[PDB]
């Protein structure tokens, strides 16, 4: 479908895509996030979060401390451009963002905020013309 992409996980520490472009036709685009692990595991919940790349880091050590109940992210985080909640084996979710809230000439990083992710699980968004 026209401004969207689905984007799985499992039961490792690795996207089913390390490189995602949105169309700058699109007004609003949708990432869909499945997980496709087979039960809820221990250290296996995953989220999708996209930020700029230079601010990832900060993000993701701050939001570590927010707890699993505010998803790894810290409550109203301006840095965060978009994110999903934290999902388990089997269950799926979704964000919906504006695409003027890109830049071409910036750079962006999506990453898992679940503690320790953020440095394996990642990739790059582009916004392209
Ligand atoms: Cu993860």
């Amino acid at each position: 479908a026209s401004c969207e992409t689905t984007v799985t996980s499992g039961d490792t520490m690795t996207y089913s895509t390390r490189s995602i472009s949105v169309p700058a036709s699109c007004a609003e685009f949708t990432v869909n996030f499945e997980h496709k692990g087979h039960m809820p595991k221990t250290g296996m919940g995953h989220n999708w979060v996209l930020a700029k790349s230079a601010d990832v880091g900060d993000v993701a050590k701050e939001g570590a401390h927010a707890g699993a109940d505010n998803n790894f992210v810290t409550p109203g985080d301006k840095r965060v451009i978009a994110f999903t909640p934290i999902i388990g084996g089997g269950e799926k979710t979704s964000v919906k963002f504006k695409v003027s809230a890109l830049s071409k000439d910036e750079a962006y990083t999506y990453f898992c905020s679940y503690p320790g992710h953020f440095s394996m699980m990642r990739g790059t968004l582009k916004l392209e013309e």
